[PDB]
Order: C-alpha cells, then structure tokens, then sequence
C-alpha cells in the first residue's frame, strides 16, 4: 500500500541515485515528507513531477535541508549528494543539529574514523546529543565490507586479502563523474593526484572496515592512482560530453594495509566511462587455509547501491545514537514492506 | 591458549582435520570418542600422526568421557540424520554439554524431524546446553544467500546449484550417497519410505524460516549418478565399472505463499580428474544478483565453519539454535 509504513522520510538530493532510491522508497510503503536540492530549475516542482511518476507527490521541492527539516521533522533523512566528509560533514550537520536520523552513500561514511577523525568525533558527539543515528551505506556495505568479512570466516588462517573492483562513471551522476576527473587532461589529473588535500581513495576506507571489523592492528598503509585513458572516441553520458582518444575517463586506485597480527589486505578499484560491452566486476581473492574466491558475475553496482541504502533505513532507525557504521549494523535482510 | 575445553565426539576423516585446526586456535583437546576397538586405548595425537602426543587417550564410552572431563564443547563428525545422531545428541545434552555437528539434517531440523527436534530442544533447554548442526552449507548455501538476497529489492527466485567430492570425506558419507550401488539397487533405495530428507531441504527450509516467509508447496526428486568410464573410489577403496552408481544429485524446490521461490541442486558423486566443485546462486528480482566462489574448498571449509563457530555456540542460548540465528560467522587467529 502507497504509504503503509509508519516511516516518515526527506530525500535529500534528486540527482542520479536519490530518483532510484525515491520509487523504492514509495513501493516499500515509506512515506516523503520532504525533498532538498540545489538546482533553481528544480526547487518549487512536486518531487513526483521531477521524478517523471504519473502522479504527483505533495511534496515541493526545497533548497533550504534546515527549513524543510524543521517544517516536517522526518524519521530519516536519504543522502545522495556528495562523497568526502569534508563536504558531507555540512548536510550531516544539519541532519544531526535537528536530531534527524541520515542514512546517506557519501563513500568516506563507510568508515571514517581514520581518515576524517576530528570531523567523525564532531559529527558522532552532535548526534548521540540529540538521538539521531548517521550511517554511510550503498554498494560497498554488502560486496566489498560485510559479504568479505563472511568469507574471511571460513579461513583458518588468512595470509592476503584481495579484491578487485570495476564500476562505470555513466551508471551516476554529474558530482561522482566530475570527482573521477572525466573529460580532464592527463595534465590536469597529474596536478590534482598529486595535490596536498586530493580526498582519501573509497577502497580506503573499505580496508579500515575490515581492519577494524576483524580486530587487527595497522602496521603500514600504501596508496597508488593512476589515470583511465580513453584508447579510441567515448561519449560520457553522466556529464553529456565527448571524450578524444587520451582523454581521462576516470581512475583506479590500488589501496593495501598490512597488519601486525599477520594478514595483509589489497583492494584495485577503477571508476570509469565505460565503451560497449564492458561489465562491472567484484572479485576477492583469500590466500591462506584453504584459498578462497568470490565472484559476483556482472554486478549490479547501481541498483545494489540503492537497494542497500533503503534496506538499512530500518536499522538505522533502530540503531544506537551517533555514527553506526555497516560493519555493527545487525544482518542486511529482504524486506518487501517497511 | 584457549580457555575452550573440548571433546572431539568421533574421529573420522572430518574430525582428523578438525583436531588439528582446534589445537591451532588454542582449544584444549580434553577427550576423544571413537567406535571401533582398534582406536580405543590409543592416545588422539598418535591416531592422527601429529607426532607429539596429546595426553588423551581415545574412548568408546561418550557419556563417561563427558562425565570425566564437563567439556564446554563436543565437536561432532559421525553423521547427517537426526534418526542416527540423536543418540550422540542426546548424551550431549543428557550431561549439559554444549554441541557443535557437522550432522547435514541438524543444519535446520525442525520441519524434517519435528518430534526429535522438539525432544532434543526441550532436553537441551532442560540442561542449559546448546546444539547447533553446521559445516559447509552454513555459509556458503544459507548465510551467505540470505545476505545477498539482502540486496534485493523483489526477489522472484533464489536457485542454487552446488557439487561436492564423495573422495574428499569418509565412508559414513560415501555409503550413503549409494556408491557402488547398481540403477536397480539404487531406484529401489529412493524409493523407500523411510529415505532421509535431502541435504538441500534441510537447506530450503533454513533459508524459508530467515526470510520469514510461508511455504505453499514442497517438491524434491533425485537421480544417481552414473560412472561414464572405469574410475575408483579413494574413500571406499573400491574400483567402479562404467554403469555403477557413484552418487546422486537432489533438487529441491519451496515455493512460498508471498511469491518468492527457493530451488537447490546439489550433487554428491565420485569426481574423475579435472571436476570441480561448485557453489553457484543466482537471484531472478530486481535487480538479478549471482555469486560463485570459483573452484570452492568444501573439505577445508567444513572443518574451519564448526571450529570458527565454536565461541557463537558456547555463547548462545540453550536449546537447538540454528546457524541464521547466530551472529556473524568470523575470522579468530585464537580463541
Ligand atoms: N556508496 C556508494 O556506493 C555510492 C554509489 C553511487 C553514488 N554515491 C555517491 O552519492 C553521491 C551522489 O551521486 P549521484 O549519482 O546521485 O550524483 P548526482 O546525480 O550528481 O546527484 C547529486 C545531487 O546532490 C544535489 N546537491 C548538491 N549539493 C547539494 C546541497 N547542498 N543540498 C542538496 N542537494 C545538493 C544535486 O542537486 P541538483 O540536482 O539540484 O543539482 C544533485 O541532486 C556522490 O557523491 C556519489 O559519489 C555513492
Ligand atoms: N555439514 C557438512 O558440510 C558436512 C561435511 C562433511 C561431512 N559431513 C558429515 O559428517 C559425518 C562424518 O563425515 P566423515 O567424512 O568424517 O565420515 P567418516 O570418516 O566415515 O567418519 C565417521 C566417524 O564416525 C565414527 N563413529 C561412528 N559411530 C560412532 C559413535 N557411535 N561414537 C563415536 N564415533 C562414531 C566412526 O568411527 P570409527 O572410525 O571408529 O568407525 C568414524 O570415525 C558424515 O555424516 C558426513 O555426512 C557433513
């Protein structure tokens, strides 16, 4: 039924993810209260109309997150809008200060203790003040955190774990396709890796979650970038341009911790435009006793990330006040109904 | 070291692996229970060539070595039907010991063996102690699905298509899964009444009960499998001629009343060189998800789930508890 749950929710962002997110929202019986962009064209329109559902929402699109918060007091805030904690730490702060719940997909809130630790700090003292509970999910919660730490639990002994990750940038939108250095110049990426504030890799943060959940102690932590180039003419369709042969089209990252206690985990991870007949990939790799592997076939990176945030709205609700990461979060479960 | 004092109930190909991996994780090996005469008097690190002795001498008497040591575990690898392994359970749980069992039908018992479930739930309640019945199929064909299928937004199917090596476990298993056995021998032995449930109902049904849905209608059928050419089996150490039956392969099928369907296919047979194992699932839904684990080390992962969810069982309440109720299986160097 239409609005069957008891849930009250503001979709925070429209763009790429937050439209998917939003019609699963309104099939698990959630109810929209609320809906934040930035966008002029968009503010104003009925959250339906923009969504292109034949029926219009009674939910009038706002740009100011403070404002509609106050007006309708959701249970959960669901944020698609940015990645690094460094610019979500503002809409996480308007989320906590109103004691509202955020469940969002910035990937840095997958496990930023260590890579953003004042600001983690800040964030988790604001919401335990006020009762809200603020968890980073989407695709990485189930196929490269918990569905690893699975696998890892049927080794006797672990000497390496590895995986290898591909996702296509015209999956998403403009701010992830534009953070991937799409349509840049080789010349240009090599000035941004190299920057003094360049953000911490996703796979990062993938890698303390495991650390973290599995007990172990960091010993060393390495990090390399290099450039995805274009090898003949591409089009992107997330920013509508044309990319030359040599043009950048994304990047992949190779992130390694090692412990003290022994195993040693590696994640290469590419984000990028994808030509004709590419697929996604999530393959892991256990050297140890016995060796294991894990293949997901052509995963459905999109969806999954939506899918993923919307099934751990309940648990989040659910959860202790402050920043709950997936790692704590009980067993991600099929729930037709909210 | 562990502060863990177990008893490992059985000392066959599983539990000669298990033993090893125990010692490993710093469990304290405080007995050990053998049927044949030949292994009794015999000290455990002897009987598996560990070459240094352990100071236990194996037993044939279960209840005295629980009466003699009060275990906070026995590790059991004997067998798969809770027709057979409700006479190891029930001195277990007669003498208040916690139980963890590579028994195929302790994986989620309640539907196949309602009336031997309840008994050895309410003995086990009656006592304190904890039996749970896990192995291979723990994660690989239940806990793992259940998190996929987390990812769904509707699910249609869940098909699962599973092999293993009669040749990587011991003749408890190879006897059963007919091997040797003529077609007419074979079609004969399906047939019968008293056949046990299949491994993969047992696997369904765990699976029906996590997601919390309704069953509609049950089917399940099996045929053996056949020799194509003259091979041998390492676990009978007996040659098989083109024709005979090396084992067999179930499907099994739960539809549920809210819509989703559960099918499984796993095969149990002699390998010839070159055959792998397999763990393949697939979910039809939205969206459509797949998992494989390659060429996937059931042998090993048997042994390593029941040791690694030794700690969740000793923890858990009394009663049988099933591996989709326990907290996350985990990776522990020590115990
Ligand atoms: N964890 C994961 O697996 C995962 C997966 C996919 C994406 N993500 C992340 O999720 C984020 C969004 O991705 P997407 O594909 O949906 O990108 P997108 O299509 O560019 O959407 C971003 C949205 O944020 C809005 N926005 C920007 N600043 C805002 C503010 N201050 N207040 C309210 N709205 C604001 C934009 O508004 P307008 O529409 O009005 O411009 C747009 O709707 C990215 O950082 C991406 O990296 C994570
Ligand atoms: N869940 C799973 O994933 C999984 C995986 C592998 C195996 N299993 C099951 O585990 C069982 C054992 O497998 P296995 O490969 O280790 O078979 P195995 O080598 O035949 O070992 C069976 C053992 O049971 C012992 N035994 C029989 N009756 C006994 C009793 N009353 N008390 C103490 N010990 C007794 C036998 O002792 P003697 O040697 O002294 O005759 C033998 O050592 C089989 O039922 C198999 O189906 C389950």
């Amino acid at each position: 039924h239409h609005h069957h749950s008891d849930i009250r929710a503001v979709v925070y962002g429209v763009g790429a993810m937050n439209s998917i997110v939003a019609g699963m929202l309104l099939d698990k019986g959630v109810q929209i209260v609320g809906a934040i962009a930035r966008s002029p064209q968009k503010v104003g329109q009925d959250l339906g109309d923009l969504l292109g559902l034949g029926r219009q929402l009674g939910v009038a699109v706002s740009d100011d997150a403070a404002e509609v918060l106050e007006q309708t007091h959701p249970d959960i805030a669901v944020i698609a809008v940015n990645s690094y904690l460094t610019d979500a730490v503002e809409q996480l702060r308007i989320c906590a200060e109103h004691g509202v719940n955020a469940v969002t997909l910035s990937e840095e809130m997958l496990y930023p203790w260590e890579t953003s630790p004042e600001l983690s700090a800040e964030l988790d003292a604001l919401a335990k003040s006020t009762g809200a509970t603020l968890t980073g999910t989407g695709y990485q919660d189930t196929f490269w955190v918990n569905m690893i730490a699975l696998l890892m639990g049927t080794a006797h002994r672990i000497d390496t774990v590895r995986g290898k990750a591909s996702w296509n940038v015209d999956d998403f939108g403009p701010e992830l396709a534009t953070a991937q250095q799409v349509g840049r110049t080789v010349a240009e990426f090599d000035e941004w890796v190299r920057g003094a504030q360049r953000p911490p890799t996703f796979g990062r943060n993938v890698l303390d979650a495991l650390v973290a959940d599995t007990g172990l102690t960091v010993k060393s932590i390495t990090t390399a970038t290099r450039p995805d180039i274009a090898s003949a003419a591409m089009r992107s369709e997330a920013l509508g341009i044309d990319l030359a042969p040599g043009d950048v089209i994304g990047f992949t990252d190779i992130d390694r911790i090692e412990t003290e206690e022994g195993p040693v985990f590696e994640f290469e991870m590419s984000g990028r435009v994808y030509g004709p007949g590419e697929g996604d990939i999530n393959e892991w790799t256990i050297e140890g006793e016995p060796n294991l592997f894990l293949s997901n076939g052509t995963v459905p990176t999109q969806t999954t990330t939506c899918t993923q945030m919307v099934n751990r709205i309940p648990d989040v609700i659910a959860a202790p006040p402050g920043i709950v990461t997936v790692d704590r979060l009980p067993r991600l479960r099929y729930r037709p109904q909210f």
